[PDB]
């Protein structure tokens, strides 16, 4: 099943969240031939959705915004299919804010899942996984979609770059 069948409808999705958020937003869909059972098809529209929602409302910046940090002035979001031997990798990246971890191990600490102490030494792995806390901010509600088709999903990000969300799926 090509995954165009699930690609194909967010170009629309995109522009309408775009100007409800008064958002620029540049996207970009490679790899959209990328074939794969049609259960994944069928299931991984919904976190997709929810990943590119993320990228438009929390990543990227308004305009002014990025004009005034001196960056390209109008974001962009790349979604990506390709294999990977026999799994599917896909990939949802901006170029906006990117997650502030700071804020993070802050609020770890206020809803008492870390200690002050085991902050310091925290890998930048261990700091974004908290986001799939089940009530952290739903990053928990992806990660239950994309389990429960026996894949397994991964955060990169760097304030003031951007965010990188990949999702890695079996053949079944
Ligand atoms: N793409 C993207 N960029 C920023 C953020 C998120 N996703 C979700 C967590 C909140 C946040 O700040």
């Amino acid at each position: 099943v090509p995954i165009s069948f699930v690609f194909n409808r967010f170009p629309r999705m995109v522009r309408d969240l775009a100007k409800k958020m008064n958002k620029e937003v540049n996207f970009i869909m490679r790899g959209e031939d990328t074939e794969l059972d049609r259960t994944f098809v069928e299931e991984i529209g919904e976190p997709l959705l929810h990943l590119l929602r993320n990228a438009i409302d929390h990543g990227i910046e308004p305009k002014e915004e990025r004009i005034a940090k001196g960056k390209p002035p109008i974001g962009t979001l790349i979604l990506s299919a390709r294999h990977e031997g026999n799994n599917v990798v896909i990939e949802v990246e901006d170029d906006g804010r990117g997650i502030d971890k700071e804020k993070i191990i802050r609020k770890a600490i206020e809803k008492g899942l870390i200690d002050e102490s085991k902050a310091a030494t925290l890998s930048d792995q261990e700091i974004l996984n908290f986001l799939f806390v089940p009530g952290f901010s739903g990053m928990d509600v992806v990660k239950n979609v994309v389990e429960s088709l026996n894949g397994s999903i991964s955060i990169e990000s760097e304030k003031d770059k951007g965010t990188k969300v990949t999702i890695r799926l079996p053949l079944t």
